[PDB]
């Protein structure tokens, strides 16, 4: 119930909400089906429009009308956006040469620059170039600002999963809005678009900027708006609070616009119709700044233009349907669209299967335009996965495509022309960020980041300490003039042993076999050399990693690579070797092919077995150095150590080989010499992070050899490609990615063709962020390079994308 008896006069958009039944005048009020009854006459005033003309100059005040061209207006802080354009022989803030904003330039009272966010649903990234023509507000924003080429939000790629991680710096995962639609079984309660369950506080995780604030005692306006407010109003409205007394002011405000998406959906991207929506987002933003030319905060206040997510051409005609694969269609519930998730339609039916649905999904007509995953199995860049609203099956569907149920489901339930949603990887779904004022850079342009690391800059242009969340602060110092926040590095916490030769061939029983007894003070001086870290200065180009949990590992130094070997899972927790451009490629000669060599620095007890390897049936083994890339034939049988070995599916291992033989050789050719880093990952519960030994839940059968759910390489080398990797003067560039270490190549339909046409695919699909391996593995890289922090903190946000240009 609302008592909607009380009144809005002296309070329209009021900052604090009012609680029930008392009547509200807030920008939410209407959503809430609860403003005064007055509200709309004394808060949503439209007579005489939006502009000031010739003839209004000098006006009496009436107090009627929308915004006011009177000569008492701009104390008062209600003229017309173009009122001294009109009136007093301006020019509006488009028109205005740009000049750098060295220092802000802010009235008596402000106590720093208020920042403005100005949010564009749909607003693909595209738009900024191929609209340009029509959008001079915000070219002139872009070209005299910090801008990105684009910005890659989180996926899914929907409205309400990326506009609370704008606010939250979280994955949605961690704040809990993983799709527009959500089932959250637990509260048995369903979140949609239309309805009441999602103004319910419970679904909303994390701690949104404006929460932030109010908890620090930075005064925020209210972010969102009832959609029935026009435009010009919700701009009137900022301009008015920006004029309030300064123990009133608020520091942060929001404008929303619900466009270009609504009408992107209607036409496609680039219908001819989504000329106009461009140009009436640029009139707002004009508007805006002409608002804030009048109150001379233009020079004063950071803006941050900044969409959520992209549109892609997609037709009620590229649908895929459920019902054409599954006979037991009506047994699952679908939430479908650019994106699938399935569950039981009913917990009482034991008849459900998931491993039957999947494998029913499974490449089962040659352009099948989805494919169906496990959530664990999705790619980890994804960060979709660990949260109960997420459904155990996903379909990631392919751009320009829709999965559904039934065709019912799609002719009785055509229109549309644009969607989003796809994997955030996806170009079309790519979208947006400007950021001008004082405290951002001028004429610069930053490459691509994620919308997650905004909230932490969002708390830096507001001295506001950020909560924790998935952004990596200091990541994007780039942007920006001032206010920079200068993170130090993870202390490490275990310091790793580094053990001589302390065993005896004959201590060890693991079963291994090895023709090495083939056998001079020369080249012995040297491979002890080798054994002590002679060449690591090679293979270890930017320190070692640093441990930040308690371990108990070793480093082992040899002549073509280096290692951290944890003494607790049995196997490395990295490899760093560098292949240079010319090195070469050999085989693993006949005599070793099945040679395991015991490693003389390690104890039998700390050591792999292959009998472990013999006897279990599904577990076969691999390298973390590849046997392929010795030095000679006499450094090759360091690579066949016990130390070097990890356990692999044979499914996994012609993956992991090609990788090894012919992509790492291939990649140093390109790139002038790479450095590698490889290793096992363990998320048995799917979270993104490192897991304990209590954590893991399956070994190589009848030992304790844990199985790795994932392979990671962090393959780096010189941003400028005429100097070798080794000997790299300036910047880094880096590629990675975290291989899902799964028995059989079901993921990939063309697998039984050659490698050369179905693995490079899947590693470009698992493609990662350093930062994501750092989160699964617990270690820190780059600790020891000629860069400043920030940038290595850019450099390991760096996600290699694939995608052609934008
Ligand atoms: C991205 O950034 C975020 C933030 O930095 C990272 O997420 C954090 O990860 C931490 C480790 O997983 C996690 O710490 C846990 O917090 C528990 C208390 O949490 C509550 O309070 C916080 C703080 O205000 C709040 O933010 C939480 O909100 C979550 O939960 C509600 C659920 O309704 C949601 O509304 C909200 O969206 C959010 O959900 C997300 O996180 C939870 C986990 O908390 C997931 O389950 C959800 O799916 C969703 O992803 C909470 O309200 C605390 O109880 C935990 O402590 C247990 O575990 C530790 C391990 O060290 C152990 O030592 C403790 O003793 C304790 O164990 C006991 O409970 C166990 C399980 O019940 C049991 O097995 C034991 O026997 C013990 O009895 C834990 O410390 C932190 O909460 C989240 N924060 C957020 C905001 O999500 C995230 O990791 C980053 N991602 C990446 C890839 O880096
Ligand atoms: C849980 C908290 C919240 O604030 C919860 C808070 C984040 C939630 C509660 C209400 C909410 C779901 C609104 C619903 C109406 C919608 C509008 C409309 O449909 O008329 C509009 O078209 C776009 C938009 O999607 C919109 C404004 C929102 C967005 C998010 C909101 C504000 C804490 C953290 C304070
Ligand atoms: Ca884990
Ligand atoms: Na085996
Ligand atoms: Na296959
Ligand atoms: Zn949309």
């Amino acid at each position: 119930w609302t008592a909607t008896s009380g009144s809005c006069k002296g309070r329209c958009f009021e900052l604090q909400e009012v609680g029930p039944p008392d009547c509200r005048c807030d920008n939410l009020c209407k959503s809430y089906s609860s403003c005064c009854h007055d509200f709309d006459e004394l808060c949503l005033k439209t007579a005489r429009g939006w502009e000031c003309t010739k003839d209004r100059c000098g006006e009496v005040r009436n107090e009627e009308n929308a915004c006011h061209c009177s000569e008492d207006c701009l104390s008062r802080g209600d003229c017309c956006t173009n009122y001294q354009v009109v009136c007093k022989g301006e020019s509006h803030w488009v028109d205005d040469d740009c000049e750098e904003i060295k220092v802000p330039e802010c009235p008596a009272g402000f106590v720093r620059p208020p920042l403005i966010i100005f949010s564009v649903d749909g607003f693909r990234a595209s738009y900024m170039k191929k609209g340009s023509k029509v959008m001079p507000n915000i070219e002139k924003l872009r070209s005299c600002g910090t801008h990105a080429p684009y910005m890659r939000p989180v996926y899914p790629t929907k409205t309400f999963p990326n506009l609370y991680t704008l606010a939250t710096g979280l994955y949605p995962e961690s704040h809990g809005i993983v799709g527009n639609s959500m089932y959250d079984p637990v509260f048995d309660a369903s979140f949609h678009l239309r309805g009441r369950e999602k103004f319910n506080h419970r679904w909303w995780g994390g701690q949104p900027l404006w929460i932030t604030a109010t908890k620090q005692g930075v005064r925020a306006g209210t972010f969102f708006w009832s959609v029935s407010i026009p435009h010009e109003r919700r701009i009137l409205t900022i301009l008015q609070w920006l004029s309030l007394p300064d123990n009133e002011r608020p520091s942060v405000y929001a404008f929303y616009s619900e466009q270009p998406d609504f009408s992107g959906h209607k036409y496609g991207p680039f219908g001819p119709e989504m000329t106009n929506p461009l140009r009436e987002i640029d009139k707002t933003v004009g508007q805006l700044m002409d608002g804030l030319k009048q109150l001379r905060l233009h020079r004063c206040v950071n803006v941050i233009f900044v969409g959520d997510h992209g549109m892609e051409d997609v037709t009620c005609d590229r649908t895929e349907f459920l019902s054409n694969y599954l006979t037991n269609v009506d047994d699952i519930t679908l939430v479908p669209g650019t994106l699938g998730r399935i569950r039981a339609k009913s917990i009482n039916n034991s008849k459900y299967d998931p491993k039957t649905i999947i494998a029913a999904l499974t490449c089962k007509k040659p352009d099948q335009h989805f494919k169906p995953y496990m959530k664990q199995h999705l790619p980890k860049r994804l960060h979709y996965a660990n949260n109960r609203r997420i459904e155990d099956i996903h379909l990631l569907v392919d751009r320009r495509w829709h999965v559904a149920r039934k065709p019912l489901d799609v002719y009785k339930k055509c229109f549309f022309q644009g969607d989003h949603g796809f994997d955030n990887k996806v170009n079309s779904m790519q979208t947006v960020f400007v950021g001008y004022g004082p405290t951002f850079k001028y004429r610069t342009k930053v490459p691509p980041f994620e919308n997650i690391e905004l909230y932490n800059v969002m708390c830096d242009l507001l001295g506001l300490k950020p909560a924790p969340n998935n952004g990596t602060h200091g990541s994007l110092n780039h942007l920006l003039r001032t206010n920079t926040f200068r993170p130090t590095m993870p202390d490490e916490v275990s310091r790793p042993n580094y053990p001589g030769i302390m065993y005896l061939q004959s201590e060890f029983d693991l079963g291994c076999t090895c023709d090495d007894k083939v056998e001079n003070k020369l080249e012995e001086l040297n491979k002890r050399l080798h054994t002590k870290g002679s060449t690591k200065e090679r293979h270890l180009l930017y320190g070692r990693p640093a441990v930040l949990y308690r371990t108990s590992y070793d480093i082992l130094y040899h002549t073509d690579f280096e290692s951290g070997y944890s003494e607790i899972f049995l196997m490395p927790l990295w490899t760093s070797y560098t292949i240079s451009k010319q090195a070469e490629v050999s085989s693993i000669p006949e005599h070793l092919t099945n040679c395991v060599r015991p490693d003389v620095r390690v104890s039998p007890g700390f050591s792999q077995n292959c009998l472990a390897y013999k006897n279990d049936k599904q577990m076969s083994y691999g390298f973390l150095f590849p046997p392929y890339l010795s030095s000679s034939p006499e450094a090759k049988y360091d690579a066949f150590l016990v130390t070097n070995m990890v356990p692999m599916y044979p499914a996994f291992k012609r993956v992991w080989a090609y990788f090894q033989r012919v992509l790492v050789k291939k990649y140093a050719s390109e790139r002038n010499g790479v450095n590698v880093i490889s290793g096992p990952i363990f998320d048995y519960n799917y979270d993104g992070l490192r897991d304990t030994e209590d954590e893991i839940k399956q070994y190589v059968e009848g030992s304790s050899i844990p199985v790795p759910t994932h392979y990671y390489s962090i393959i780096t080398s010189c941003l400028d490609f005429t100097q070798p990797a080794d000997k790299c003067d300036g910047p880094l560039s880096v590629s990675s990615f975290i291989l899902p270490h799964r028995p059989d190549n079901d993921e990939s339909c063309n697998s039984s063709e050659d490698e050369s046409k179905w693995v490079e695919e899947l590693m470009k699909m698992h493609t990662a962020r350093v930062r994501d391996i750092e989160h699964l593995t617990g270690l820190d890289f780059y600790r020891k390079t000629s860069r400043s922090y920030s940038e290595i903190l850019t450099l390991k946000t760096y996600l290699h994308t694939y995608e052609s240009e934008i």
